[PDB]
């Protein structure tokens, strides 16, 4: 019944859902059923227009964020018409027929049908259309064109196939429950802070001292305050700490942030050894009082300061390491922060032309960009005219003295009526730097308002990271995210996926545990499919460790033997045969062709993968899929490089740039495990070298790659081929200089029969790269020039667009990814894109960077 539920549950999350239960913390289980109404919203959302509404939900539209094609995708079309094929599938025999079509770009689904059955006539609204080949429909009355695969075809030359299927064969296969577990102001505390450390235990060099800080993002409030040093043991300080704040004067999302730090006499040597931050209120705005206990985490690489203020906030749950005692004062009742009418009220008791240009351009610098003392008493001072430049807003929010009530309470009333702003802009303000609860709510009411599921789609990494910098387990961000995800099956599989991949991770298993039970119990029978994709992942997770550890330097025979040896077991034949692709849940994996699949030779020993294509039409998008499991890689890098790529591309693409990317499917399921999408029909420069070249004779010639480019395309198919890799080199050459990608070899960059040319493996960026051989298939003539001003163009289109950039990179700070520690390392963006030049200037600089 509800144990039936609770089993499938805990094995999606890796953990029962009974130890939840065990969980004493009250904002858990306040947790737990308060965002059922988001649940039950959802499910409400998804009987409105049952059953077509509920089809929508586990087959929603692909498309598009806009219907305007670009000129140039334009002027592929027909006289602005697109050609079709729509096929039908006869019984008995199942027959596939194909009548095509030629319709406007921008007819919606039904017009399609429509002008379908008059074609099969020549020899009624009950239909609807799939792509051929994978299970994605077409049930929104959005212009054909929209549609991510028809815009895909329409660029890639390819002919749409789509398959006409009854109304009623699809809400047949749609299948058809809440769970049992469901004082004084702190402005009239007079007091300043003051936190008493009492001891630490689960701590066995020359001295050691607790360094303290009162935090509001990553900024102090205040000045730092250590303990005393004391000689090891189990020390015991019992030391009132005092903190140059008073209680009034604290903002809501303040924070304690706590280290554990070591000295060791040479100049002295201080480190930290453990470390732990606190919200100073409870997610009731309960100001804490009274003993705490605090268990601390080690300390993460690369740190270098003595606090983590960035960090997780509260207790390691592994009460087996370094242990806190702290106590707070007590003010005879219970603290609470004061309501949103009470500041109100103390805002209001609170109290040029050359001015306009002069926040204006403050307003236009990147997230990155210092804002001075003397531009932050500017910024302050002339709040009231910066409600009319919205996306000042980031600027003025770190202007506000958040250690001041009185610059608070006034920065809340211009928050609480500030004009929308756009999504990308608005996802700065949910980083790090902006803690307060009211600053978070108005960013994702922006997104609430303008993103759409595309957009949101693409940004999906971010947000969900974006939930560690959340004080609370309950706020407005998880409530949005998880409502989409809840409401667009899509959102939700890669939503579970991104929560589910980070579960070894003890910073965030427990707040990504808890959002994994409600998703699990509100997402309706896709949880069964999810299993089925758990258990394909555990199966080879457990292969490939035996593979890398015991069988390591065997012979690609002998490993191969192994493999068919262990897909001869019936548990391992059943998992990895019948289930979503991770990287495409619209992709079906029928039965495994291990004749196709082999362990590559790379470094970690990659498998690669092959199944059948189950579905009837097959053979009209790939007859079998291939995929990379790879177990070892950080795939995280590689999966924020892809989505930069995808971005830049869409950058190009609207502004009439058609600089042609390749951001292949890449996913991180666990911790260094994950999926790579291969890219059928395409080989290394060095495989293109080793073909050209013969048994004996070199394996290094400049001529090669071009000479294996006239072989694949001969005829007028040539010319195809050289502007599709001109304008392919054009995109990876920029992309690579501005991200600064390393290991650029032979073996990274990869070519398609097309012409096509793009990168793999990121394991190295925030740290230029082109070949001879590269410049033969392009030294001059005129080809050259085009190829110059392509570059151009694309890297001044990604500089307009710097800010998008530098705030993912932001938002993902709080990852552990080695290459993305601080502000710092993102600050290489700022210099490829040269932000601190003008727009000629960046260009020269660019310029001189190709010469180079
Ligand atoms: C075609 N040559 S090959 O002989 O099959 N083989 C020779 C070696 C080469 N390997 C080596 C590693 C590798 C990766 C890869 C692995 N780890 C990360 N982190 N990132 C990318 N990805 C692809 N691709 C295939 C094309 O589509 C995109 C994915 N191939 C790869 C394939």
């Amino acid at each position: 019944e509800e144990k039936i539920l609770n089993r499938e549950i805990g094995f999606a999350i890796g953990m029962p859902v009974c130890e939840f239960d065990m969980v004493k913390d009250p904002e858990v289980q306040d947790f737990r059923r308060n965002i059922l109404n988001v649940c039950k919203e959802a499910v409400d959302l998804r009987d409105l227009n049952s059953p077509h509404s509920r089809a929508m939900y586990v087959y929603p539209p692909n498309v598009e964020s806009s219907p305007e094609l670009p000129k140039h995708i334009y002027n592929k079309l027909d006289k602005g018409q697109i050609i079709v094929v729509i096929w039908v599938i006869v019984s008995p025999n199942n027959d596939k027929q194909k009548y095509t079509l030629k319709i406007n770009h921008d007819c919606v689904p039904e017009q399609v049908i429509a002008e379908a059955i008059r074609k099969k006539t020549r020899s009624q609204g009950k239909y609807i259309l799939k792509v051929c080949g994978c299970d994605e429909y077409f049930l929104e009355k959005y212009p054909l064109s929209q549609y991510k695969y028809i815009r895909s075809c329409i660029m890639l030359g390819r002919m749409p196939n789509l398959m006409l299927m009854a109304k009623e064969s699809l809400y047949s296969q749609l299948p058809m429950t809440m769970p049992s577990y469901s004082t004084k102001s702190l402005w009239v505390i007079n007091s300043a802070l003051r936190i008493k450390i009492l001891c630490a235990t689960y701590v066995n060099i020359d001295k050691i001292y607790v360094r303290t800080g009162i935090y509001h993002g990553g900024e102090p409030l205040c000045d730092n305050v250590n303990t005393q040093r004391v000689p090891c043991s189990n020390p015991r300080w019992n030391e009132w700490l005092n903190y140059d704040i008073y209680i009034p004067d604290l903002p809501r999302a303040a924070r304690l942030c706590l280290s554990i730090c070591s000295v060791k006499g040479r100049k002295e040597e201080h480190c930290p050894l453990a470390w732990g931050n606190i919200n100073l209120f409870d997610y009731t705005d309960t100001l804490v009082s009274g003993k705490m206990a605090l268990n601390l985490w080690p300390v993460p690489h690369g740190l270098e300061d003595l606090l983590n203020p960035i960090g997780v906030t509260g207790s390691n749950p592994n009460k087996e390491t370094p242990c806190l005692e702290l106590e707070f004062d007590w003010f005879s009742s219970v603290v609470k922060f004061p309501d949103m009418s009470v500041i109100e009220e103390h805002a209001n008791w609170s109290v040029r032309e050359n001015d306009k240009e002069q926040l204006k351009a403050i307003s236009t610098r990147d997230p990155l960009s210092e804002i001075t003392e003397q531009e932050k008493d500017f910024l302050w001072s002339h709040r009231h005219y910066c409600v009319t430049i919205p996306e000042i807003l980031p600027k003025l929010l770190l202007s506000v003295k958040w250690n001041s009530r009185d610059e608070v309470a006034q920065m809340y009333c211009l928050v609480k009526d500030w004009p929308p702003i756009k999504p990308e802009q608005a996802m700065e303000l949910l980083d790090c730097n902006y803690p307060d609860p009211m600053v978070r709510g108005f960013a994702v009411r922006c997104l609430e308002k303008y993103l759409t599921d595309d957009k949101l789609s693409q940004y999906l990494i971010q947000l969900v990271q974006v939930l560690k910098y959340e004080q609370y387990l309950d706020n407005l961000l998880v409530r949005f995210l998880l409502k989409k995800a809840l409401t667009n099956q899509r959102i939700g599989h890669f939503f579970f996926w991104h929560l589910k991949s980070e579960m070894h991770n003890k910073t965030v298993s427990q707040r990504f545990g808890l959002l994994l039970e409600s998703y699990c119990r509100a997402c309706g029978m896709y949880l069964k499919h999810l299993n089925r994709q758990v258990e394909a992942m555990e199966k080879l997770i457990n292969l490939t460790d035996i593979l890398k550890q015991e069988k390591k330097d065997e012979t690609q025979k002998v490993q191969m033997k192994f493999l068919v040896e262990q897909m001869r077991r019936p548990d391992f034949m059943d998992a990895l045969q019948g289930f979503l692709s991770p990287l495409n849940p619209a992709h079906q994996l029928g039965n495994l062709r291990l004749e196709e699949c082999r362990i590559m030779s790379s470094a970690k020993r990659p498998l690669w993968l092959n199944w059948e294509n189950p579905d009837i039409m097959s053979e009209l998008l790939f007859q079998n899929n291939e995929i990379i499991f790879k177990n070892g890689d950080d795939l995280r890098q590689d999966m924020l490089t892809l989505q930069i790529i995808r971005i830049m591309e869409n950058i190009w693409q609207n502004q009439g740039l058609d600089l042609r990317m390749l951001p292949y499917g890449c996913l991180s399921i666990g911790d260094c495990v994950g999926l790579i999408e291969v890219v059928r029909n395409s080989h290394t420069i060095m495989q293109i070298q080793c073909k050209g070249g013969l048994k004996g004779a070199l394996q290094f010639n400049s001529h090669t790659l071009h000479q294996w480019l006239k072989d694949k395309n001969k005829g007028e198919i040539y010319d195809a081929a050289i502007d599709l890799f001109t304008r392919s080199c054009a995109g990876y050459c920029v992309a690579t200089f501005i991200l600064g990608i390393g290991d650029r070899h032979n073996s990274n960059i990869m070519v398609k029969d097309d012409g096509q040319l793009f990168h793999i493996d990121f394991g190295h960026f925030l740290d230029f790269v082109l070949t001879q051989d590269f410049l033969i298939v392009i030294t001059k003539t005129r080809e050259f020039e085009r190829f110059q001003e392509m570059c151009y163009k694309a890297y001044l289109a990604i500089r307009q667009h710097a800010n998008l950039f530098i705030n993912l990179f932001s938002m993902m700070l709080g990852s552990g990814m080695p290459e993305l520690q601080s502000f710092d390392d993102i600050a290489y963006i700022r210099k490829t894109l040269a932000l601190d030049k003008t727009e000629q200037e960046a260009l020269e600089y660019f310029m001189k960077q190709m010469n180079d």
